[PDB]
């Protein structure tokens, strides 16, 4: 609505609000283009500290964690939608491509709330299904090393949460 902050009003705010204000309404953003955004005063390490905070890699690029999306009160518990789209989110750390009725057979989750998982980070393609929305950021990744092994480690807590919960494979 009438209600969006420009980005003077935004840079007036605490860092920890930019990157939450920024990721929840731009919900794929690569590393360099929230540090353009953010201006040339901030220092990259408190970015790279504070998107991880509200974010998770995915394909080099970041994308906004799913409670942010879907916070704790959208009858079904924010819970449920978080682990159907972290769901999503994880297949796409594996592969840019996503089969939909996989989602839907795995989350058993209504067709609406599986493809508004899928359609904020992914285009459907003709008879090849759904891709993510950013190229794969080798850039990001080459450049830091020691997040994208941190990432790693928390796709791997994210995923044995997900196998608990969910029938994978
Ligand atoms: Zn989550
Ligand atoms: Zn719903
Ligand atoms: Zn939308
Ligand atoms: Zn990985």
């Amino acid at each position: 609505p009438s209600n969006v902050l420009s980005m003077a009003q935004l840079r007036t705010l605490p860092l920890a609000d930019q990157i939450k204000i920024l990721m929840k309404n731009v919900k794929v953003m690569p590393f360099a283009n929230l540090m353009s955004l953010l201006g040339p005063s901030i220092d990259s390490v408190a970015v790279l500290r504070g998107i991880q905070k509200v974010a998770m890699l995915v394909q080099g690029n970041w994308v906004v964690k799913s409670d942010i999306l879907y916070p704790k009160d959208s009858g079904v518990p924010a819970e449920v939608l978080c682990r159907g789209r972290d769901f999503v989110m994880w297949k796409f750390t594996q592969s840019r491509w996503v089969v939909r009725k996989e989602v839907a057979t795995v989350t058993k989750l209504c067709a609406e709330d599986v493809k508004d998982f899928l359609e904020h980070m992914a285009v459907v393609r003709i008879n090849k299904g759904w891709e993510f929305i950013l190229p794969y950021d080798g850039e990001f990744i080459k450049k830091h090393p020691d997040v994208v092994q941190r990432q790693h480690m928390l796709w791997t807590g994210i995923q044995a949460k997900l196998e608990k919960v969910y029938n994978l494979v």
